[PDB]
């Protein structure tokens, strides 16, 4: 039978009614307190002036002077998962990206951005694309690529992550989705699910390692994206229903504005029905 979902969405669907459900979610999400991000010590670490992380979930550079990144540990009790959502990296914060991921012990980096979308750079290029390795002086942390495989729409790159300070190394998944536009959607919902299910089958979004790091220009619409298909399929697993709008809006008080356009909010309804099969 047409499972609650597939209603749902019929029912958007012929009623047309998705650009009101997109404002019904943008007015409905409370605003929280985000002064660190807002610090003047702080102006070169954002992308966007408009784009912060929350004070009371964003993620702590331990043993800094200035403990600031605009990162965001997103956490959904009830689907046994946790991300962390953040913006790509700014030459001057790349050091900062390393470090993160080497204390939060994360297995996989997920990037949903190209460098370059629409005239602008979007994102430093933060991992080395040859043999040469690349060095972050200011945490102590080296970069090497250990191996590509490129698919049509997506690209994983194997890196060794190196702390100079402890002299330990850690082999971290690059899952590099090259296909899915600024404010867009990717191409079809089977390849979103293929690149999901392939970050999936990796481990890298298990509790035995720590939170995975989603990141696209801003870390808020394709992350956003991301993180509501991948929680809203493990929430699906009890059998249960789910109400896509309220898993969204929970989302939401971890980091503002997931989900950038009404677009983006009915793709994440296709890919959970596809998902869900
Ligand atoms: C929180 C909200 C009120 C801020 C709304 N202004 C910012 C303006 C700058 C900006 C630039 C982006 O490239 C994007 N992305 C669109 C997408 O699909 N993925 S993304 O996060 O990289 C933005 F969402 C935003 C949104």
């Amino acid at each position: 039978m047409p499972t609650t979902i597939e209603r749902e969405f019929e029912e958007l669907d012929t009623q047309r009614r998705w650009q009101p459900l997109y404002l019904e979610i943008r007015n409905e999400s409370h605003d929280y307190p985000h002064r660190v991000a807002k610090f003047p010590e702080n102006r070169n670490r954002n992308r966007y002036r408009d784009v912060s992380p929350y004070d009371h979930s964003r993620v702590k550079l331990q043993n800094a002077e200035n403990d600031y990144i605009n990162a965001s540990l997103v956490d959904i009790e009830e689907a046994q998962r946790s991300y962390i959502l953040t913006q790509g990296p700014l030459p001057n914060t790349c050091c900062h990206f390393w470090l993160m991921v080497w204390q939060q012990k994360t297995k996989a980096v997920v990037m949903l951005n190209r460098i370059v979308e629409k005239e602008s750079v979007k994102c430093a290029q933060y991992w080395p694309t040859d043999d040469q390795e690349m060095l972050f002086k200011e945490t102590g942390f080296s970069v090497k690529l250990l191996s590509e495989d490129v698919k049509s729409y997506y690209t994983v790159h194997l890196l060794q992550l190196e702390n100079i300070n402890s002299g330990e190394t850690r082999t971290i998944s690059h899952f590099h989705y090259t296909t899915w536009p600024d404010f867009g959607v990717p191409e079809s919902p089977a390849s979103f699910l293929n690149f999901l299910f392939k970050v999936r089958e990796s481990g890298s979004l298990n509790p035995d390692h720590g939170p995975a790091v989603i990141h696209c220009s801003a870390g808020i619409g394709r992350s956003g994206t991301f993180s509501l298909v991948d929680t809203c399929l493990v929430l699906m697993e009890k059998g249960d229903d789910i109400n896509i709008k309220q898993v969204l809006l929970n989302m939401r008080k971890y980091r503002m504005g997931l989900i950038q356009t009404p677009d983006q909010l009915r793709f994440s309804y296709m890919a959970i029905i596809e998902g869900a099969k």
